[PDB]
């Protein structure tokens, strides 16, 4: 396919979905999910104006980060959106700008400790397992207040909101209901904690329900880079 054309098509759908439910299209960040795609494909996306990329595997993501740092491309934002094992946390703390997958205090404390002080604080989301019994990633909502309080004190992290990967769901009604559960948790978090502004929620198949429910960031891979 053509990455530049796909990017425009995805941005159009995001913009339409926001407009339909009265939201401004600027409220929704497109996170281009480049896992398993070569740097040359990311390079095409960059040449077409895309600046935020999400990677699922640490060494793959760090190799790409270094590649575009050495080319001297600036303005990029790299999000780690895969599960994080403790033996790979240092590479994430030293190179990524965001991490969506905080689901236990020890991994956040490791990231905090391994983040150099000269870098900006690592932007982190707490991941909720909202509806997926087949996943072991993410916390239950009942554990959120406690974990958020603990994570919030880490000086080299910045708690920015929540992420979830709901169980696959074909019914729009259930897509919206599950997404609203996350939006409701997001809003409650936003009242007490400072600078809560990111709800990472939604991919191609549930994009409309996620945006209608209150997502601020959709994660799109196949529809941009192909399969």
């Amino acid at each position: 396919n053509d990455i530049a054309h796909n990017l425009a098509q995805v941005r159009d759908k995001i913009s339409a979905a926001a407009t339909r439910c009265g939201r401004s299209p600027e409220e929704i960040t497109l996170l281009a999910v480049s896992k398993t795609k070569p740097a040359s494909a990311i390079a095409e996306a960059i040449d077409a104006g895309q600046r935020q990329f999400g990677e699922n595997y640490v060494q793959e993501g760090v190799d790409k980060i270094r590649h575009f740092q050495e080319l001297g491309v600036t303005g990029l934002e790299w999000h780690f959106i895969g599960p994080l094992q403790s033996n790979k946390s240092r590479l994430v703390a030293e190179h990524f700008d965001w991490c969506h997958t905080i689901d236990r205090l020890r991994i956040a404390t490791r990231l905090n400790d391994q983040r150099p002080a000269e870098l900006p604080p690592l932007n982190v989301l707490i991941q909720i397992n909202i509806s997926d019994e087949n996943s072991k990633s993410g916390i239950q909502l009942a554990e959120l207040d406690e974990l958020a309080a603990a994570v919030a004190e880490l000086p080299r992290l910045r708690l920015r909101g929540l992420m979830a990967i709901p169980a696959p769901e074909s019914e729009y009604v259930r897509q919206f209901e599950v997404a609203r559960q996350m939006a409701v948790a997001f809003a409650g978090l936003k009242t007490r904690y400072p600078h809560i502004d990111t709800l990472s929620l939604g991919m191609s198949d549930d994009m409309e329900a996620a945006i209608a429910a209150g997502s601020t960031m959709v994660r799109i891979g196949t529809a941009i880079f192909g399969a």
